[PDB]
């Protein structure tokens, strides 16, 4: 457990320091609160007196006022650092996770990223500050209680420091056994949950085939093996507390027999013995927590190591030198090779593609291997394995990544939607650049003006998902408008078109020709309505270019053309 | 609220009775251990008996043996009931959930299903057994301590019957406020992880459009909202305990001052007074939980209400009277209308379709407004709104669901695999029907045996999770093996994607031809080679058959013919 997180805590260290002084005074309250018992039974009740018993209520009230204020101050000033360190960690990851390139996003799924931001980070300070809240409060409780009992009863104190480590060792080893059995169980606990997944994901095939009963048999078996496993867990875990209480009670008994092993120990008065035993009744909650704290501090640092592994891994490699406002260049590929990460086969073999100005070139083959690759390649989403991609004859890596990504624009049905307004989303990262009037004009050149202007507030409506929740074809429309604003040279266009819209799709084609008035377009070969106007066509099956020809040359060859 | 869980609890009520007799002894053990203090100070240290003190350690150890054995027995038996009720609930849901038709898993419940079977059902008897542990053990600690203090001090402990309701009311209202604020604030806590989800999901369309900085700003301000809301929640939660301890001590102080009256004083000894105060320092933990038990018993039974809603909703509507064995005659559709759930548009309009006997018929509608719906319909996945589909001129509803599903068979790349032996995967619900020889031969007649031996483990390998984990093409081949073995009368091969598996796809085509020796087919026209061998042809869009006739008739609409 090496903490490089301390520079993240250091700016807010004062709060933690206050929490320390907030929590020590908490322990020093309880100790003093137990010390109250010595007067009350000896001076108050052992000896008939009422000064003691009349000042007693106000001090027990005041000490618990101190306890409550300290508890609240500790809970606030520990959250002000577990807040301003969990929030700083979230900010730093979110600034690093969206710079790190999409290859990681294919590697690390889509949901584990959200867990790493929210929950795994919530438990890097909810359990790390869970270790600087017991080590101080419970540790200081142990220290104050021992100083107490040493002051009151010298003997019972020396036997206490003698046997207390025995109890500590007992809790440590018993909790080790329980932790071991729980961790060993949990791997088997996870796997029986997958039978229900198999069957409810697989309802259909189970209906078509006759396997309705035979799967109930499998579920009965795994459910019984889960009942028995859970019983093993709860037995082996619930046994941790009786053994702990028994080994403690052995200490509480050894001390009580020691109270008469010599004839000397008789001198300790009633107040002394009650304070000592009351203090032992409470040393335990602290002598446990303070031994369990290391497990919490390591569990809230495996999380930290996970988050720091996300942070530390190298982000999107940027060595851009050239910059561009609006290139006029034609994209050229020099026998470039590339494979998706984790795939040995070259997704791109030796490929050459020239795309003159305004040439709506395309790459047929329908395999899905190469067309999506070449679509994502010009954006530099995935860097290539060999060769060079040339815009204006300039190496694609040479262009600054921001500039190059600005030059390219991706339009497709799968375009996600930000949670801002219509004007901000359509001019996302550009609202400072553009006025509202420009945005509405661009909506009017798209000819989607009526489609998005009839919303609840038109240009001002909350276009986001979880807001109006705009529809998929109209999402392709909002993508088209967001494109048409930027006026960029390369128009990468997937045209996957999974969702085709009745009576609206036609306007989308009427839009894209205006989106392709200029703006050298690398539209992938798909539905014939858009490919009929194609200036050139290519085929790339399994990453190998086998034909590069116009519409008639493709007609001559076998090809796939009517659909 | 209303426990209809009692018929399933009752067969295992012996565990509950033994736990509730074992936990009452736990509270009695605590009460006797605290009552033992009075002999310690009065008959022990206060006097000088010294044999009472020697008798004491064995009493403490014995009452701790009782405490530990009762705790372990209570845990074991309450788990045996919550183990034999969680398992029963899981089995009953799993047997009732799979009788429910495919309409329920039409994304009405997607992943909440697994939560409902696994986690939500373990909170039906983890927060309903915690509502029986508390009300028994911590509800009887109160009774034991009250009879204790009545015996040891009549002059006091009437103050406690006056006061314990006041502390109860204070704890109730404070926990009410904390519950209200936490429940109100978690709904607004969720928006931050939603914004995170927006950005991590859409890492693409953020790199391209150049708005990394703007979305970092958005996450920055929403994470500030996170920190502020979390600090408000934790402050309102950590003000619940200090106020409880304060109003509690007011009780402590008023009791102590009530000990100041000379009538009360000199009637309470040192042992008596320590017993009374010690019992009160321990009446707090029970009065705390006893009053918040209703929250847990509501949470548990509300989870149970959700599961009972899953259970109670009607299953697949089975009213079949007739039975069918292997009828290979023509399937006749007749003016049958049906909509997917949540859609009012007819996904099928008035349809007439006589499926040719011993021959295939294909659907060239790429829109899918019927092509997948009809395949699901002939399987009776979803019932129809109007009309009748006739199996060999006999109504679909007439035959039993199991029989008809036995008649039909679906093959697709989305045929996921059931984690058993591959031989039993091929013979799901049919392992009794056939011996191994049929299975291993059908593997070769399905052009699969060559691969089944190519698997490293072999024929008896586990197939699904962390097994061989067959590919999509191998999924098609293994599904073809299943369909070949079953000897089904009808083959509803989806042909959803024209898989281009080099060196393996041709084997799949030969496998379909082997499958289509006979068996009226419903292959959905996707691939050129398959439509070439289409004996009849159909094309359906907007729910109505756009054209009905062979390839020559479809030449009129050959705009979509060649891909
Ligand atoms: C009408 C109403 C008016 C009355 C009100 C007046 C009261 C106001 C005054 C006080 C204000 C509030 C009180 C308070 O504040 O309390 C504590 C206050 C400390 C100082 C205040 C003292 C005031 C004195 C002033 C008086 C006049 C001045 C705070 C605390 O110290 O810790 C509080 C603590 N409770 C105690 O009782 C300690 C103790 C401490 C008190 C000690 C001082 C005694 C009083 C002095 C005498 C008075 C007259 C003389 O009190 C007791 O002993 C009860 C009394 C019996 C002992 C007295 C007799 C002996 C003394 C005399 C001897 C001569 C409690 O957890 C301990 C429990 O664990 C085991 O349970 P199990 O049963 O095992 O399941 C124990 N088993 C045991 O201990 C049994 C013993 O070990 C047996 C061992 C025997 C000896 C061992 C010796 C060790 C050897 C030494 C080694 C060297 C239980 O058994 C109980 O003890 C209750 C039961 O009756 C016990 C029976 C008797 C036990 C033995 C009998 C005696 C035998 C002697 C015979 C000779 C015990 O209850 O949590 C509270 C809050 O919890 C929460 C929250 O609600 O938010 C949730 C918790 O989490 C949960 C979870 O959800 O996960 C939920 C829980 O449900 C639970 O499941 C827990 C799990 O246990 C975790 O695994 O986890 C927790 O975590 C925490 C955390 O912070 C969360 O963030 O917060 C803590 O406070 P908080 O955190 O600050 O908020």
């Amino acid at each position: 457990t090496f903490r490089r997180l301390w520079p993240t805590i250091a700016p807010f260290k004062a709060g933690l320091i206050v929490a320390g002084v907030a929590l020590i005074l908490n322990a020093a309250s309880d100790t003093f609160m137990l010390s109250l018992l010595k007067p009350l039974l000896d001076d108050g009740f052992g000896k008939t007196d009422r000064s003691v018993l009349v000042w007693m209520p106000l001090v027990v009230i005041g000490l618990m006022i101190l306890r409550g204020i300290t508890s609240y101050v500790s809970s606030y000033c520990i959250s002000w650092v577990s807040g301003k360190v969990v929030m700083t960690m979230r900010r730093r990851l979110f600034g690093h996770m969206m710079g790190m390139p999409v290859s990681f996003f294919d590697k690390q799924s889509t949901g584990t990223l959200l867990s790493r931001i929210t929950y795994d980070s919530e438990q890097v300070a909810s359990s790390s500050s869970g270790a600087l809240i017991t080590v101080v409060r419970e540790g200081a409780s142990i220290i104050g209680l021992f100083i107490m009992m040493f002051y009151y009863s010298w003997q019972l104190s020396i036997i206490l420091i003698v046997l207390a480590p025995i109890v500590s060792i007992a809790i440590r080893v018993v909790s080790k056994r329980f932790r071991n059995i729980s961790k060993n169980m949990q791997n088997t606990m996870g796997q029986v949950t997958t039978s229900a997944e198999q069957m409810l994901k697989g309802h259909k095939e189970v209906l078509i085939f006759g396997g309705q009963e035979v799967e109930t048999k499998r579920f009965d078996k795994v459910s019984n093996r889960m009942r028995l496993q859970g019983m093993k867990m709860v037995s082996a875990s619930s046994i941790s507390d009786p053994i702990i209480q028994l080994i403690a009670s052995l200490a509480l008994a050894f001390v009580l027999y020691a109270a008469s092993f010599p004839s000397v120990m008789d001198s300790l008065t009633a107040g002394t013995i009650t304070v000592v035993f009351s203090s032992m009744i409470a040393l335990m909650r602290p002598l446990k927590s303070l031994t369990n704290v290391n497990a919490q501090f390591q569990r809230g640092m495996a999380a930290c190591q996970t988050l720091f592994t996300i942070l530390d891994s190298e982000q999107e490699k940027d060595e851009g030198k050239r910059v561009i406002e609006r290139a006029t260049g034609d994209v050229e590929f020099r026998n470039v090779t590339f494979t998706y990460p984790g795939r040995d086969v070259p997704a791109l073999r030796n490929i050459n593609l020239k795309i003159p100005a305004g040439k709506t070139v395309a790459l047929v083959g329908r395999s899905g291997s190469g067309k999506s690759t070449i679509a994502s390649l010009i954006t530099r989403f995935y860097d290539i394995d060999e060769g060079e991609i040339l815009m204006d004859g300039h190496d694609l890596r040479e262009y600054t990544l921001a500039s190059l990504r600005n030059q390219v624009a991706l339009v497709s049905q799968n375009v996600h939607l930000f949670n801002d307004t219509v004007a901000n989303n359509i001019a996302y990262a550009r609202t400072e650049q553009y006025s509202r009037e420009q945005i509405e004009e661009a909506a009017r050149m798209a000819y989607a003006m009526d489609f998005i202007n009839k919303m609840d507030n038109g240009l001002d409506t909350v276009i986001g998902e979880n807001g109006v929740l705009l529809s998929g074809g109209q999402r392709q429309r909002i993508a088209i408008a967001r494109a048409l604003l930027r006026d960029s040279p390369i128009l990468i266009l997937d045209e996957a078109t999974s969702a085709l819209d009745t009576e609206s799709e036609r306007a989308i084609q009427a839009a894209l020709d205006e989106l392709q008035k200029n703006r050298t377009s690398l539209v992938i070969a798909h539905r014939l309505s858009t490919i009929e106007k194609a200036d050139e066509i290519v085929v790339v099956e399994d990453g190998v270019i086998v034909e590069r020809g116009t519409h008639n040359d493709l007609l001559e060859h076998r090809g796939v053309y009517a659909q």
